């Protein structure tokens, strides 16, 4: 199984430069890569990537995505003096030459290809590289918008043809629409284009009727283009969040990609120029994250734009912090989308539920600039402890670690919180499944030490007393609870200090709105039923929750297998990854599956989803009604004005 993560970078590339004036092309300045690569090495993420060569595309290579007579023409840029150059440019729409941009444009493209090579033969886990020019504006006949050749397009095409890869993801998380990239997929069914840009009714550049949400691809290829228009300014982390939970990764997990590439352009994030939204640097640390369990985690990420020197580091740096496997930070302040986001949203949802099964409901009636810095994010010496049952020896990764030392004054406090609250037991096997939960607890949260963990318990309801109120008095502001089970457990919901997440077999009425509990109608269509109320559910209400301790409990009564390792994968976007999982019973797999995704694991693709059925999407969407008025980030719709 592959590790690491490729970083491809050279310096050849911050060797062309705008020659003219043009307020337009100016912001496009060599800076952009010298300063990113800079800030790699600042935070020691460079040093921590394999270093992969950049070559040149082939000429073969160009023409998968390019025409002959664009090639030809670009080819002969590198002969022109300054004069010539400038004619050349302005033969086309907001892009500037250079004696040396071919040579970079070859660069940047071979450079990606570098990267789809490095992941696909397993040499790497994912990667990025870090390129100019962009590419995610050229065309097959045309340079647009600084891009010369299409980077992206390249990578999807090489996969597809020296990989055979029948279905990749493209995610275009830049500010701009990358129409260079919808043109080149339209009737392709093999390649779904995602891309979210500002559009502002349309007098945002590019200016396209097609860059809409109505365009979903042609013939073949409808339903396998998404676009997301952003009609006002100022997006945040809520509506970018928004946008990833009930539109991209609905899409993203039925889809179920062989690769994922990422225009990763950062003029989407605050104090871009020209984007002006005011997302912070920390959620494409999350952006990141919520993709890696599609495709075996096997992700490209592409540099395209982000022209504010400063947001551009940090956004860089977030992301392969994330590439890397470090803990994400947590997002305070998330709520609902706004209005202007909803609308693009709901619109989005709504053509697109034609062809989509988690949109499928709702076709029919029945239904300058500042900003704090990114705190540092450190990966922990042992990322995950477990303790299983006694005597129990497992094969565990080289990042995780047994635990079951019971200090001397942790077995003191054992000794008080028995006399105390259950003065009555004497088991001492339980009571040493006591001393692992606190010893475990105490090493994830006192401490960079450790990041999270798994304890195989006995008795659930004292083993989730002490877990849950020895992490309340640590004190974690906030807990969240993960119960797949049935029956009541010792947790008190009435604070606002912890939120419940139950998945369960028998039909409980809910009562309050710190209870989020699905009853899913066991069968074929488990799985769909809970990937879909696991992305348009559990984490918007997470999220915006902003637990400081994630709690995942498993009753011992287990279709579970099939997806708990994408919850236990995902839920680490909260409380910086910090989970202590409770297993009831010893079972290997679930043992060892847990830990895996625990340990920063990739985690084996589910296969295409078929459809939910009816009745899970009916109780789903009941939850959501009873819960988005208090939990903003799960609206997926505008709001009824009185
Ligand atoms: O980041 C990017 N693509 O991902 C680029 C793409 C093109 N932009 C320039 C477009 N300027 C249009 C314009 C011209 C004249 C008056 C007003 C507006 C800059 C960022
Ligand atoms: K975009
Ligand atoms: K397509
Ligand atoms: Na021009
Ligand atoms: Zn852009």
């Amino acid at each position: 199984a592959a590790s690491g993560s490729a970083l491809i970078f050279d310096e050849e590339m911050s060797r062309y430069k705008l020659l003219w004036t043009d307020p337009e092309c100016e912001i496009e300045v060599p800076e952009r890569l010298t300063v990113s690569y800079e800030a790699l090495r600042t935070h020691g993420l460079a040093q921590r990537c394999k270093a992969v060569p950049v070559r040149q595309a082939t000429e073969q290579e160009i023409l998968l995505a390019h025409s002959e007579e664009y090639l030809e023409a670009v080819k002969q840029t590198p002969g022109m003096n300054v004069e010539e150059l400038m004619a050349f440019s302005k033969k086309y729409n907001a892009v500037y030459f250079h004696q040396n941009i071919y040579h970079c444009a070859k660069l940047a493209a071979g450079a990606t290809l570098q990267l789809v090579d490095s992941v696909m033969k397993r040499e790497v886990r994912n990667g990025m590289a870090l390129v100019r020019p962009p590419g995610h504006h050229s065309q097959r006949s045309a340079a647009n918008g600084f891009c010369v050749f299409n980077n992206v397009a390249f990578a999807a095409l090489y996969a597809k043809k020296n990989y055979n890869l029948n279905r990749i993801l493209i995610v275009d998380w830049d500010v701009h629409h990358g129409q260079g990239i919808q043109y080149c997929f339209e009737e392709d069914p093999s390649v779904l284009y995602f891309s979210w840009h500002r559009y502002e009714h349309q007098s945002f550049w590019p200016n396209l009727p097609e860059s809409d949400y109505s365009s979903v691809g042609k013939g073949k290829g409808s339903g396998f283009n998404i676009n997301l228009p952003w009609n006002k300014v100022g997006m945040t982390n809520s509506d970018y969040l928004a946008a990833f939970f009930h539109v991209l990764l609905p899409v993203a997990y039925e889809f179920d990609p062989e690769l994922v590439i990422v225009s990763a352009g950062f003029d989407s994030a605050i104090g871009d120029p020209e984007g002006e939204m005011c997302a912070l640097p920390e959620i494409f640390a999350h952006l990141t994250h919520l993709l890696m369990p599609l495709a075996a985690g096997k992700m490209c990420v592409v540099l395209e734009g982000g022209y504010n020197l400063t947001s551009l580091g940090q956004s860089v740096c977030q992301t392969v912090h994330s590439l890397l496997g470090d803990p994400t930070p947590r997002i305070s302040g998330l709520g609902t989308a706004c209005d202007s986001a909803l609308e693009s949203i709901q619109n989005v949802r709504n053509v697109q539920s034609s062809y989509w099964s988690s949109f499928k409901h709702l076709a029919q009636s029945e239904n300058d600039i500042v900003w704090p810095e990114p705190l540092k994010r450190m990966p922990a010496s042992v990322r995950t402890v477990v303790v299983p049952p006694p005597g129990v020896e497992l094969t565990l990764p080289k990042n995780c670690q047994h635990s079951g030392d019971i200090s001397e004054s942790t077995a003191k406090e054992v000794q008080r919180i028995r006399d105390k609250h259950f003065h009555d037991l004497t088991d001492q096997n339980i009571l040493r499944s006591l001393g692992n939960i606190i010893s475990v607890l105490d090493r994830m949260m006192r401490s960079d030490e450790v990041c999270n963990g798994c304890v195989v318990v006995s008795d659930l309801s004292v083993s989730v007393q002490c877990a849950l109120q020895h992490a309340l008095t640590e004190p974690a502001e906030r807990v969240l609870v993960v119960y797949v089970g049935d029956g009541e457990l010792p947790v008190k919901t009435n604070d606002g200090k912890v939120f419940l997440v139950q998945i369960c077999t028998k039909e409980t009425e809910d009562k309050c709105v710190n209870r989020l509990t699905l009853c899913l109608r066991e069968g074929e269509s488990l799985t769909a039923g809970f990937m879909q109320a696991l992305l348009g559910l559990i984490l918007p209400v997470a999220y915006e929750f902003n637990p400081a301790l994630v709690l995942g409990i498993v009753e011992e009564t287990t279709r579970l297998m099939r997806v708990w390792g994408h919850m236990t994968c995902l839920i680490q976007g909260l409380a910086r990854g910090r989970m202590l999982t409770l297993l009831q019973g010893y079972d290997k797999d679930l043992l060892e599956l847990t830990v895996s995704a625990l340990s920063g694991a990739s985690i084996s693709p589910l296969g295409p989803l078929r459809a939910p059925k009816p009745e899970d999407v009916e109780m789903m969407e009941k939850q959501r009604q009873r819960l988005q008025e208090r939990w903003g980030l799960l609206r997926c719709t505008v709001s009824e004005s009185w």
